[PDB]
């Protein structure tokens, strides 16, 4: 009966286009949230009959540890997708473009100058910025490595972990922002947006030394009694028209070619962000980068 998909994406984001993937194809979704590394590691540890059938989210073609828990597969639209972001995992298909980002509170932050990273480091800011666990969240993972690439220095992880307060969960960093518990916090584009439009006081800064663009991916899990419209939904979230959904509604940044882009007010297209080449990323496993800045 019942599509089960695990996701670090808020509901906001998606429960509305996978209500429309229930009333075109008659089949009911439910949606398992939390932190990237938290649902892996639950779905690790789940039995095979228990587990269900996709995980869309999270930067999976580079943080999956257990690859036995997933099926290989790629969508056949790979071919449309822009060529700099395909997935190089054979378990995961690519699906959005979302940048990381610096969350401001322009209520809080006065005459305070905050382009990036280094400006975070002002000690008026000590203490009042905050960011999610690298250890389990896509977020702080990806955050801690854009810092890490600014120089290729572990101090300068430490030195922003020092003066920054750590939060269990990446959405607790916006909505803490938000409401003016931080001045700023690291955070992601798409989680910005939600409160911003809600008319909270928030700045989205894209850091001039380097912002990190996830790709976000989708992958199938290997369960014991897949279902079997999981495929049918991959293909959806990766079509052109759903796509296209997306971007229209909440100024995504598509996988695809043929699809528009948008960047209403703050929100920046992509060839206005300051992203962190390639060739800056050393190409160091999950794991052992963690290793490195603990
Ligand atoms: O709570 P998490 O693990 O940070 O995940 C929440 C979100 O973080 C963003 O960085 C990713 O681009 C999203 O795909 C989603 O993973």
């Amino acid at each position: 009966n019942v599509l089960t998909v695990y996701s670090p994406y808020q509901s906001n984001l998606i429960r509305p286009i996978l209500n429309e993937f229930e009333k075109q194809e008659h089949v009911k979704i439910e949606i398992k949230h939390g932190s990237t590394q938290v649902l892996l590691s639950n779905l690790h540890n789940e039995d095979f009959s228990e587990r269900g059938d996709v995980f869309m989210g999270g930067v999976l073609s580079e943080t999956i540890d257990h690859p036995e828990d997933f099926v290989p597969y790629q969508d056949t639209s790979v071919t449309q997708q822009l060529e700099d972001y395909r997935s190089n995992n054979k378990y995961v298909t690519s699906f959005l473009l979302m940048p990381t980002v610096i969350v401001v509170n322009s209520d809080l932050q006065g005459d305070i100058k905050i382009r990036g990273y280094q400006d975070l480091l002002q000690p008026i800011l000590k203490g009042k910025i905050a960011y999610s666990n690298p250890n389990t969240t896509t977020t702080g993972y990806q955050h801690m490595r854009a810092i890490y690439s600014m120089h290729h220095r572990v101090s300068d992880v430490h030195q922003f972990q020092n003066h920054a307060m750590q939060l269990s969960k990446t959405s607790k960093v916006i909505e803490d922002v938000a409401k003016g518990k931080y001045y700023a916090g690291l955070s992601y584009e798409q989680d910005a947006r939600t409160w911003k439009n809600k008319g909270y006081p928030v700045s989205i800064v894209y850091p001039i030394e380097g912002t990190m663009l996830n790709v976000d991916g989708i992958a199938l899990v290997k369960n014991a009694h897949p279902h079997p419209k999981r495929k049918k939904l991959v293909q959806y979230l990766t079509s052109r028209s759903v796509q296209q959904r997306l971007v229209a509604e909440f100024d995504a940044k598509s996988i695809r070619k043929d699809v528009s882009e948008q960047s209403d007010q703050s929100i920046e297209n992509l060839k206005n962000i300051p992203l962190i080449p390639k060739s800056k990323l050393p190409d160091i496993p999950h794991h052992k980068f963690l290793e490195m800045i603990q």
